[PDB]
This record gives structure tokens, C-alpha cells and sequence, in this order.
């Protein structure tokens, strides 16, 4: 399962979105240790507020199932580069990922970047700042 | 599957949780109209706001996976009466679930409160008001 | 400072929104024990969960301020009927209101419902559960 | 008004919060164009999605006033070292404010680490996006 597999994987999940709002469907595949892969999308609702990332679905999915440790996550969504996952996600990355889990950002037409949990928000707000 | 064995299945959710902030775990099973039961359970963050609840969890991976049509929701967890869902969770089932899907709300010690989606949240904000 | 005077207050406060994903407006003015009023706006965001809601920036105004004691909350929106507040809301609401604290609804054609917080989300999950 | 005085203003600001929950209170100052100072503090609820942060309330009520052209945001919390914001306040930031205003973070210790929206969160998820 190499990035390029996992960003397959993330494409497909992404299928599965439920984005009636925005109309902007993003799909996240999370591959453990073990080699296990967990598919995201996006979920919204009429109140914004509640709208769920692909990111988010596919770390829930994963540590509700008892699957906590990761070694990629690949996210993709139709954007003029590779999507950026938005602050919150980052955050919940942050917390459910250790910091050098590969994350990599693609979009549809091919664009990569990937970085580590640690450069998707440096200096993250953590449990040690409680 | 009735509600009995559908609230064990929430019950056993509710130890897969990641509470580590509140220490308050939380435990939701939901049932499908072709009896398949996905579990959920709350995940925390250092960052409050970014916590995702055990309602939350169950139906974004059940509709992360096709699964649309369900019957039933049971959610369990450690309080007085039976477990009262968040606003926000109320208003994500609200949407994610047709009005007469059954909510089976109980505690650990048997207490158990039944309604339906709609009396979950009346008049709940909607699409059709956008 | 009677309810209808209230709602004026809302309804002027929903001209400062800043929803450009949604286009969709809200209004909301807190009215303290003092008599002082605390307008209220959504605030969106191109990430759609980071959406703020009316209700919640007038109570986050007033509370920041040091006003606590509140007798009486005015919504409005364009809505079909009287604008319904979405569950993170009442959450948010039945958190920094008192149970007796009046919450009118009303969207732009008059059409109004009053209730109180209780009634806005009766048995909200509350500190006691915790 | 200098940064330290914009510090000042958001240690006051802290003061005002209402964190029953983590017990981790935070202060927010927002210093417009104008040179006018917007307080913002964190507020939470039982549910804990629906706490607030400061940084947030500060912009929430800045913007609800029709003020919103920035030049600097303070944030102060009692951290190890300059407060880190959360995701999801780093995406409310990349919204709200231009990539040109300067975010100082800061503890209670004098730790002050000074940079602007587009280093808080460099490539932020936003309105081009969708
Ligand atoms: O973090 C990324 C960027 C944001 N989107 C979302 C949630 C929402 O349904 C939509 C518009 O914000 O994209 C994601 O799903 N993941
Ligand atoms: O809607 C219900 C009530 C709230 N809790 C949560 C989320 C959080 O981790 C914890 C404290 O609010 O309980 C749930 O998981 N479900
Ligand atoms: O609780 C009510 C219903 C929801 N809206 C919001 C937030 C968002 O900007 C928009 C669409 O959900 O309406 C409010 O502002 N208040
Ligand atoms: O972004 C920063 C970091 C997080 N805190 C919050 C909200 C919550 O009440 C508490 C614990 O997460 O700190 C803030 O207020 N601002
Ligand atoms: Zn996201
Ligand atoms: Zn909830
Ligand atoms: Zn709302
Ligand atoms: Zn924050």
C-alpha cells in the first residue's frame, strides 16, 4: 500500500460523500500500522456549524474500531492544488495522529504535497497545554 | 435486533471511547433497516470544540459506508437519567435520520427513555429553510 | 424594551452577518436583567464547521462583557416560519441562559413563536450529567 | 498601542472567561485599523464542541460590530509557552483577517512569539478553495 494505492483509496471514499451544501465532496484514507485502510468523507448538515471532514470520518471510523496507530493519511477533494485540510481537521490530525505520520494532499488532477502531522500545524495546541 | 440487544451494543461502543479530557464515555449503536449495526463512541481533543461525540461517530461511519436507512439509535453513558444527546448530535441525527428512526436513550443502571427523531428536536433548523 | 422591540434590535443585527457560502442571514439580540442589548450575527467560514452562528455570537458578546443575567433572546432569519435555532445552538443557549429566560423566534414576515430555553431543548445534557 | 499594550488588553480579556470545564481560561484582544480593542475570552458548555475560543468570541463580536479591517490580534493563556490557537481559531483567523496581520501569542510569563495569519496556518483551506 504505497501513497499512490492510498490516494486510490482516498478517491473512492471520496464518492461516498454527502456534501448537498457546498457541493464539494472531499474523500480521506487512513492506513494503519497493520495495513489496514479506513475511507472519510465528508458528512454536512443545513447548520454548517455541524459539518463533518473526510478527515475527521476516516480517524473516527479508525479509533471507534480500536485502530490507533497510523502511517498515512491521504486526503482528496477537487482543488486547484492539493487540498488543504482545514484548521479543525488539522487539529484533530494533530491529536489522533503522531507527529510523523505521512500525510499526504492531493487533489484530482495529480497534484502532491506531503508533509508530517507536525508541519500540518506546527506548535499544534496539545494535551500537555492543559 | 430490538432495542434491548441494539442498547448492549451501545453499551459495548461506549468502551472504545477516547474521553480522556471529561472522562466521560459515551457509547451509540445504530441499526440499519437491513440489520447492520455500526458502533460508535466520543472522541476528544485538547481542543474542546474539536470533540466528536458517540452519535456523531456512528452515523458518520455508517453513512461514510452507503448505509442511509435506519431504524434505530441506542446511545448509552454514565448518567443520572438517560443520556440526553448534545444539541449538535440532535441536530446531525436530525439530518442524517428520517423522522420516525427510534432513539433509545439509557444510562449504565437500566433507565431507559424512548422517542423519536422528531421529538428529539421539533421544528429542527433544516435544508428546506435554506 | 418589550419583545417587539427586541426583535427590531435582532433584525438589525442580521444585516452585520457575514455569510457568503450560505447567503443566508441571521439576527439575534440578548436582552440582559440591566436592560442592556447584545446584537448577535452568523459568521461563516470557507471551512463550513467553523461557522458561528447569531444566537451564539450576541450570548459570547454579553458574556465576554461580564453580562450574565439575561431576560429575553430574539432570532430572526428569512425563513419559512419562525426561524428555528439549530441544535448546537439551544446547546449553547441552555448553557449560558436560565431555564425562565424567553427566547423569541420570528423570521422576516411577522410570524412569531416564544418559548422558553427549557422548552428550546427540554433535558438538554447539562454539567449535572458530567 | 503597541503590542504590549494589546497583550494587556487580552490578559484582562482572560479574565472574563468562562472555562468550568478545563479550567484553562483564555484572553483574546483585537486591535482594528481604527485603533479600537475588541476583548474576546473562551466560553464552554457540558457538550464540549460547543466551547467557544477567544480568539474566536474577539472576531465574532469585532465583526458583529462592523469592524473588520485588522491590524493585530493578542492571545494570552497560562501555556508553557506562547499560547498556541487551536485549528479550528486558525481557520477563523485566515478568514477574518488579512495574511497580513500580526497574531502575538503569549503566556503569563512573558513568552511572546509574533507572527502573521499566513505563518499561523500558511496555505489555509479557503473561499478559493471551494
Ligand atoms: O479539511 C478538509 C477541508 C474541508 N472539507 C469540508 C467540510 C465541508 O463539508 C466542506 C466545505 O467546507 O469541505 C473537508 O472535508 N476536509
Ligand atoms: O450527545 C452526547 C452528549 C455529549 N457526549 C460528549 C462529547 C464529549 O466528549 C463529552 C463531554 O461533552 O460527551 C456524547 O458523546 N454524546
Ligand atoms: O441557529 C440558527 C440556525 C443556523 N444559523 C446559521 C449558521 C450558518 O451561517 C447558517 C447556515 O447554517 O445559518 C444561525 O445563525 N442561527
Ligand atoms: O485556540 C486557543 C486554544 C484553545 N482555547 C480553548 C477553548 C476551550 O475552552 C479551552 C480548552 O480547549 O481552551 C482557546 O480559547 N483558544
Ligand atoms: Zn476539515
Ligand atoms: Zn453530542
Ligand atoms: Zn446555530
Ligand atoms: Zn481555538
Amino acid at each position: 500500500m504505497n501513497r499512490q494505492e492510498l490516494i486510490t483509496e482516498a478517491l473512492k471514499a471520496r464518492d461516498m460523500a454527502y456534501a448537498p451544501y457546498s457541493k464539494f465532496q472531499v474523500g480521506a484514507a487512513l492506513l494503519t500500522k497493520d495495513g489496514k485502510v479506513y475511507r472519510g468523507c465528508n458528512i454536512e448538515n443545513a447548520a454548517y456549524s455541524m459539518c463533518n471532514c473526510a478527515e475527521a470520518t476516516a480517524l473516527f471510523k479508525a479509533v471507534s474500531e480500536g485502530d490507533t496507530e497510523f502511517q498515512m493519511l491521504a486526503v482528496a477533494a477537487d482543488t486547484p492544488g492539493p487540498v488543504s485540510p482545514c484548521g479543525a481537521c488539522r487539529q484533530v490530525i494533530s491529536e489522533l495522529c503522531t507527529k510523523d505520520v505521512i500525510v499526504v494532499l492531493t487533489n484530482l488532477q495529480g497534484q502532491i504535497k506531503e508533509m508530517t502531522v507536525e508541519e500540518l500545524l506546527p506548535g499544534a495546541f496539545s494535551s500537555e497545554d492543559l
